[PDB]
């Protein structure tokens, strides 16, 4: 009855980080149109999802393009949706003794004050790994962990000798980009 | 007392698939060195894992060395460990009307003879995703989900129209590399 | 008819290796319809691309969806593409003093009898890398290059002492995937 | 004669960008010790390289150990060199019709005002892929390519149409992380 002459999608560009949402939106011309369903598409769906109501989620590092077209007349407009990555701000989770750093996406296990230190960890429903800790050179240790994502639940405890003999910690679990420490 | 001469990895060149581990062994010459310790390092962490007993764990498809490197006259001796890509190999997990298909690291979703289909998925403690489906144009509709990691636990149900009215199925859980499925 | 009544896409899956390209047609319905000009598109342009006229490249491992919708009428219909990792086979490009293996996408250089090898490399118009190669025990060393894409291009030579005393390789050019050497 | 005792690594902590470098050295004690050569290993050769001289370069977003391992005692310590991401600030390389811009290490291609846009690009010595450009909406038109490295070598050229004639614009080079562009 009345026909669709055009659209528009709002913002028009948009930056979010892995695991951050924005809310697009679908402008429709004339304002009056009878039928102003969009269908919600992207080209590079491993960089971004979007829901069937045009809310975007960053998966991954990368720039893609949302397009919303008219149920009515399929005419299409576009937005640039930029994924960012995780910044580099060092988050200590833990205590004077250990815990991990998160460096962006690498997790940076710690214990200060040993003999040796090992690492116990397991991500997701994956495997157990147990890793012998770096050490620095003054009695303390480090295990980078690489690439996780956002969602990855890391349970990690330490074997370590600070002097007594070797004792294990209580497992801890991580939950990436969601639980919290504090800043550099 | 009885000084290390040398050491051997064995054995000396491996393939694994991501999540497959193979036990290394350092044979410290002579045989009654006093110490027979060795420290097992990798030089690519991203690749593969390596245990302070040797034991070497597939993380990400690539080639890497373990090093095993006697405490006594710091011998050294290496391994190659080459991690291969999951096969790409379809896997079915699903039935007739709707499942996935295991295709490597990612996952397609399918859903055939519906007028309309839409995946509600989680991975990890990640957030849930809804998406629209892509429609073949024959009644069924496809979405992939990619680069999934060995553990990665999906949770997923789906939303369709056979022809009576929109109905949810139930949640189902994959695991990545663990779940099974009909080799077709 | 003049209108356009509906496409399908043939064929309807196909697997490609990275670097390779499959054609896809779209059948246009009407037999003689007017206008049979489609637009391609692709849902995950990292995995692949497609031409204009429906030529689809893959670009990185997973599986997406390629759709045509025709021109006349935005009657769409889709192919899922499956994009394969490089198989991890061992290709000897060198000889038995020196060269490298190319194991899916990590090159794994290699010096044969020597007191101790130096590797020097360069990526496309990235900077010189200098690295000490492992040594394995036994006098030969190995150093691996991780996650090449296809058409990098690498210059290298190597610094080694095979007794007499050190030399300099001439440099060489390895194109990934595109370079050939000794299967097996 | 004077023997090594210890060793510390400077700096003890370090961040570059990926493509850039940052020079180590060991601190070897006895500041006069005959012997102060060092062995640098690194743990994560995906991430970050060391020359035999301590010089890192970041090759790919993490965190890594770089060791110096004495050659007199192997008295061992350690360095953590974070790899920042390439930020996501616009570069703008082109003109108001046609050109790029670098949002990260993705590149997003756009002709303005156009009846149709096509992109034609070779990565290093990969395969000339041909894109038609998506519409924005407007008479304007964008195509991300995605995932470049630091070094690789985009040629490109566009046929677009401003109204009256389709042409083709010359050849154009951009070397990622190496052509300059005005930021935003
Ligand atoms: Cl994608
Ligand atoms: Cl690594
Ligand atoms: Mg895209
Ligand atoms: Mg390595
Ligand atoms: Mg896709
Ligand atoms: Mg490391």
């Amino acid at each position: 009855n009345v026909p669709v002459t055009g659209v528009t999608v709002n913002p028009t560009t948009a930056q979010v980080e892995v695991g951050q949402s924005v809310q697009l939106n679908a402008s429709v011309a004339p304002s009056n149109a009878t039928n102003k369903q969009v269908t919600w598409s992207v080209s590079g769906s491993s960089i971004a999802s979007v829901s069937p109501n045009g809310l975007v989620t960053g998966l991954a590092q990368g720039t893609t393009t949302v397009t919303a077209t008219t149920a009515d007349g399929n005419k299409a407009a576009s937005a640039t949706i930029t994924v960012a990555p995780a910044p580099s701000t060092v988050i200590v989770i833990g205590d004077e003794v250990k815990g991990l750093k998160k460096i962006g996406d690498d997790l940076l296990f710690y214990v200060n004050g040993a003999t040796f230190a090992d690492l116990h960890y397991k991500v997701n429903n994956g495997g157990q790994l147990n890793v012998a800790m770096a050490p620095t050179g003054n009695g303390n240790y480090t295990y980078p962990v690489h690439n996780l994502k956002h969602g990855d639940t890391v349970e990690y405890f330490f074997t370590y000798n600070p002097g007594q003999g070797a004792l294990d910690t209580p497992w801890q679990t991580y939950v990436h980009g969601v639980t919290q420490g504090t800043p550099e």
